[PDB]
């Protein structure tokens, strides 16, 4: 089900800002603008309260999960507090186990051939590629020889005038941060209409 | 208080759409574009659902009413759903009748001096001046000489061209309905923005 | 009925007149030209006859009804005098009682939102809108937002340039004066067909 | 009487002011070029006072009364103070009926065909129109179609470029308010020439 979400929405918008109210008025102006998945960063402050503040958006058929997190106890808030996936900008075996006995879809960030080995041996198949502005879709289109059967989210400088390129190279979704939530709500409920359409587009 | 309210933000948005989700989304955007008062008017389906799953947006300072109420029924459920002031295009004595025993803010609608005069005769003072484009300006400033203690809000026709003529005549605040809400979320949030922009220009 | 008349006919003939006579051949002018509704107003002189003797026009599938309207004594002669429908310049509580209880279709003018609501109240949701020449379809068309279920039609200053106009604005028929009715019965009938066809044309 | 002195003099200057002194000197302003019918309004500090004061006008042929009268307790103090008659911008019931017993002259405001019919169930004939400015001369001549025994009054922009269109659409006599009576008296005796001259004129 995880898989098939990626797979149908293809962007996830990657919530950074600076207080709750900030991350909650752009997680609307994202999903009012046709981005259905909202990952809440754990930069934000009180990235649980903002998930939990959000779950009512659940019901509009927003998914909710968690970004940045990088501990076993920043996992269990966002769980807690209703994630329905979490997101780590590396891999992290601890969380990984976690979101297994929990029942939770986690995505670990990987950069390199290695890592990605090991996060196959940990059971994922679906991997965030950051940071993707890096290592690029020529990374993308290089594990398809050796790894036909994984599959890649980039993060990290998608925009508007490389979002078909990263597609191009074979990736499952993308994950799209400043290019689309920096600016005000409006600014941003926009650019999350631009985005769809762009994808679409391609 | 209620006076207070619209002398502080001068723009109510008039919403009027054909679903719940619709009616939602669209308040939703005129808030995250800066738009405070949000009138959910009567001929959006459920209105009263609408009223009270937003609710939750007072929280951050919306200001929820209902407009377009013609029966004490529609009153009832309004505020039972948490409706902070109830709007309605004509003059009700009924309404304002249950309105002063519930302790509610009434705005009705007049026309004409006549209508204007019964209105104050039941205690209002300010009072939604309908249809805004067939009056105009115009009659505004005409009662200005005659009754210099009534105020209007006018609804009808207000745009970004005139926006400005009708505070120039001595209007309190504006009522904006199709030229705020109409088109997508994403219109409704922009064009949110550019009222608030252009009623302070002036 | 009644209702299904104005739509079918989209016309009703407002007849001013100096003389019972020239009423009468005004009234054979317009049928003759294709106006089946004829409204014969009570500045007609002996009105009640003319409506009387232009009973046997209802033979051939004229609809002839009352005009100006002013009290419940010129509703009680209309009526006994054949009169199929009654309309008034005003909102009248007394001949929308009568009407109810005699059973005969009665359109009273409004021009104002709060006027409009009380004559929903009363029961009435086909309306005169008078005069239409002030408030124009403007005024319809703001009606449409808040009071979807209403339905106008206009009496003053409907003339050939602005009848598809009115159309447009959403009107269920139009009430058309001096622009039809003035002149000589040979250029009255001639305008009857001028009319229909230009409706027709829209 | 009351009707036979509109007719004849065919201006009633509708006198707002901020005190007391500048609405006595605009009334001997007005006087002295030549308007006879003079309104004092209720806006006007002390309006009671000012009526009194320019009493001995009267002995010169001044018609002196009282305008924006809204409640029975000002129509009382006016009549008390010499007012020969009151003018309100609405049509009022409790003013119609107190002005009836005392034998004193009212001319209701009315801005609408429902308003008209209740003013003349009322016993009037003769109505203020107002606001003039937004109804236009195209209402009086609309109104004469259904309703030829009424006549209008017309208080709102009245000016010097619109008055001769006004009584070509068949008005009794027009109320000036600001293009009379704004500036300081030597200017507005003088504007009260132009209007005599300009009425005449046409």
């Amino acid at each position: 089900k995880m898989e098939e979400l990626f797979k149908k929405h293809k962007i996830v918008a990657v919530l950074r800002a600076n207080s709750v109210e900030e991350a909650k008025k752009k997680a609307l102006a994202v999903f009012l603008g046709g981005v259905h998945l909202i990952e809440i960063t754990f930069t934000v402050p009180d990235a649980d309260t903002v998930i939990k503040e959000l779950s009512f958006l659940k019901e509009m058929g927003a998914i909710i999960g968690a970004g940045t997190v990088t501990s076993v106890e920043q996992c269990r808030k966002a769980v807690e507090s209703g994630a329905e996936f979490i997101v780590s900008p590396h891999l992290d075996e601890e969380i990984s186990q976690f979101c297994k006995e929990k029942g939770v879809f986690y995505m670990p960030g990987v950069m390199t051939p290695t890592e990605l080995v090991k996060a196959m041996k940990l059971g994922h198949t679906i991997l965030k590629l950051f940071p993707g502005e890096v290592v690029g879709p020529q990374f993308v289109k290089a594990m398809k020889g050796p790894f036909p059967n994984v599959k890649f989210v980039p993060t990290g400088g998608v925009n508007l005038d490389n979002v078909c390129e990263w597609f191009k190279a074979g990736v499952l979704a993308v994950g799209v941060g400043s290019a689309l939530v920096k600016g005000t709500p409006v600014e941003v409920a926009e650019k999350a209409k631009a985005f769809v359409e762009k994808i679409r587009g391609c």
